[PDB]
């Protein structure tokens, strides 16, 4: 269809499978395993991209140009790397990948949404798809054009270190926040077949259900770890949301660490092929996690050509190497070569990986939007996150007897108030992991609200505020205080460093809520990823919320905590009276919880 230099791939206006095969009859072997090949931005240049004709790029946690870098740099860093692959004989475009999962969380001065135990709260799937519409506006805003998200892990044993990114306990409520993918990637069409991969265009992301499958079961919430649970307990509570995702047409699933009845996901072929691809149909492209297919073995990377024969035999499309490409890429040449690995395998890979990339727009849109750099931060934006931040908590006590004067609402006006506790004034507390740095970090790492400075927002102006981080009994006795919000809880963390057999907030936080209640009134906020030992912060408190890692708009704690509106946050897991308990879960027999899921007590807007 028209000029003698045509070439069909290349042409936009025919059939995304027509495009697919028509390029992949023309690719090298080489050409074909460097589509399967993702490499962390660290070891990227243009030289390596070109001559290893490299598929995908990432950022993992806290991989960044530099700290603090601009919209515009993130555009930049990415628009060199395409610059490279562009230039390819094939002008193949690279897709980038990122860990936008409350936000584009990586980016300074990006809003940073509340984590999903929290999302799970507000039990709004509409408001979950919004903060997805945000998200991809600003992840497109850096230049990216692929988000790690959702996770659609279903949290069976709060010590998981990954609890916080599990919408729910309940598999009915994760299948319903996989909302989040229609807002990430555009609503799929009137007569949309499911499993197939599907992105708007270039104002949306391609997004990942992850990580397949059962990474919530582990025993003892171990992270990576074994799954122990029959097929049906895997498919009636793991699996569930990987359907809804396909329905939505997600465009990817990455492959869990863990391992179901002994075996690692990611040599899984049963069910990366015969049940993902063979039963559910899915069309997208199947990713590792960064290095899973070296931590198929133990130890971990010691037989890498082995990893590589039983991740890619299992049906894994595209591996997020992230650094070794070099070897990678050898020793699955070598395999292919040695007949090790059928052709048919990897045409299969790199049939799926180019449908995602044709389908999303990335051949007509490989480069960045420079006017797209402004959704960073945008007002409109944090007012989503602030709303959604203000659903998320849940007020799990507000007066010590059921004859006390309710302490929330407060009100606004009052001579003297009193701020404190770890938590009052940390924004990167207030956010947790996967902000900034991977493991989340302490003290102002972007921009936003710390509950100090809401505070100080809503407040009459005739309204004294004091903070004071951990005071002392007799500090707070003398202080002439009508009241008092404390803040306080766990502190930053991701993956394994968050695995927690004892679930205690750290000190100082039971003393200052201690000392400060023990003098005057005090509203309690709890900023956890989970379910934490509350007792003795209860006996202590009037009043407490749990308001779980509410991200940078710290206006929707104290939205509620003042009446602006009402509570209607409800658990969206069970709270434990004792970790020996654990695991302990909704429907199950001795189930004997502090607070069941669904619990909230409700205010009215004063
Ligand atoms: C930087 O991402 C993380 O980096 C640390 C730094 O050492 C690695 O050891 C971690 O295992 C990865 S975790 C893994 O990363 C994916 C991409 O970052 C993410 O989507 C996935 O959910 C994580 O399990
Ligand atoms: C589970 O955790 C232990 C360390 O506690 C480790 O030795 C074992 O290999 C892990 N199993 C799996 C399947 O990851
Ligand atoms: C609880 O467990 C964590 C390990 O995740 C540890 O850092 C902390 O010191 C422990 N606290 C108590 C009271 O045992
Ligand atoms: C708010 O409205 C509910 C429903 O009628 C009511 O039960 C609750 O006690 C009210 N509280 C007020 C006005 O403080």
């Amino acid at each position: 269809h028209h000029a003698a230099d045509y070439v069909l791939y290349k042409d936009a206006t025919k059939p995304v499978e027509d495009r697919v095969a028509d390029l992949l009859g023309r690719m090298t072997l080489a050409e074909k395993i460097g589509q399967m090949t993702q490499i962390e931005r660290l070891v990227a240049t243009p030289d390596v991209l070109r001559d290893n004709f490299i598929g995908s790029l990432l950022s993992g946690g806290g991989s960044v140009p530099r700290k603090g870098a601009t919209a515009k740099e993130w555009q930049d860093m990415v628009d060199g790397f395409q610059k490279a692959c562009m230039s390819t004989r094939l002008g193949i475009p690279m897709i980038y990948g990122i860990d936008a999962v409350h936000g584009q969380n990586n980016v300074y001065g990006a809003t940073i949404f509340p984590h999903n135990v929290g999302l799970g709260a507000t039990r709004d799937p509409y408001l979950v798809k919004r903060i997805g519409e945000a998200t991809a506006l600003e992840v497109r805003a850096t230049g990216i054009q692929y988000a790690f998200a959702p996770c659609i892990a279903v949290c069976r044993d709060p010590r998981w270190g990954r609890c916080y990114e599990s919408y729910s306990e309940d598999r009915r409520i994760v299948q319903s926040m996989t909302e989040l993918i229609p807002g990430l990637q555009g609503d799929v069409p009137k007569d949309f077949t499911s499993g197939m991969p599907f992105v708007a265009g270039k104002n949306k992301v391609a997004a990942c259900a992850k990580h397949f499958v059962g990474d919530g079961g582990t025993v003892d919430g171990i992270n990576e770890n074994n799954t122990i649970i029959n097929r049906e307990g895997l498919m009636n509570i793991h699996m569930p949301a990987y359907k809804n995702a396909m329905d939505k047409g997600v465009s990817t699933v990455m492959i869990s660490y863990s391992s179901w009845n002994g075996v690692k996901m990611h040599a899984n072929q049963d069910l990366v092929t015969g049940y993902l691809k063979d039963t559910l149909k899915f069309k997208g492209f199947v990713i590792s996690d960064f290095e899973g297919i070296d931590r198929i073995t133990t130890p971990a990377g010691s037989d890498y050509s082995y990893s590589v024969k039983a991740s890619i035999l299992a049906g894994l499309d595209m591996i997020m190497v992230p650094n070794k490409y070099q070897q990678f890429i050898s020793i699955l040449t070598g395999h292919v070569n040695g007949g090790v690995i059928p052709m048919s395998r990897i045409d299969d890979a790199v049939t799926r990986i180019l449908r995602v990339k044709f389908t999303m727009g990335l051949f007509e849109n490989p480069y960045a939007d420079p006017a797209m750099a402004e959704q960073l931060g945008k007002q409109e934006h944090r007012d989503l996150a602030r709303e959604a931040a203000r659903k998320s908590l849940v007020l799990l006590k507000n007066g010590k007897t059921s004859t006390d004067a309710p302490l929330l609402p407060l009100p606004k006006k009052a001579p003297k108030i009193l701020v404190a506790g770890s938590h009052a004034d940390n924004l990167g507390y207030q956010c947790g992991g996967w902000t900034i740095e991977w493991q989340g970090d302490t003290g102002r790492t972007t921009v936003g609200t710390t509950i100090l400075e809401a505070v100080k927002a809503a407040v009459d102006p005739s309204t004294v505020v004091v903070f004071a981080e951990n005071p002392d009994a007799e500090f707070v006795k003398s202080g002439g205080f009508s009241y008092a919000i404390v803040a306080v809880g766990e502190h930053p963390y991701t993956e394994t460093k968050g695995d927690n057999l004892n679930l205690t907030i750290p000190e100082p936080g039971l003393s200052t809520v201690q000392a400060v209640c023990g003098g005057v009134r005090c509203a309690t906020v709890l900023i956890s990823g989970r379910p934490v030992v509350v007792q003795p912060l209860l006996a202590a408190s009037d009043a407490l919320v749990a308001a779980w890692l509410p991200g940078s708009e710290g206006q929707g704690v104290t939205d509620a905590l003042f009446g602006d509106f009402g509570f209607t946050g409800r658990l969206p897991r069970t709270w434990f009276k004792s970790v020996d308990q654990l695991p302990m879960n909704v429907g199950d027999a001795h189930y004997d919880p502090l607070f069941r899921l669904g619990y909230g007590l409700t205010t009215n807007a004063t």
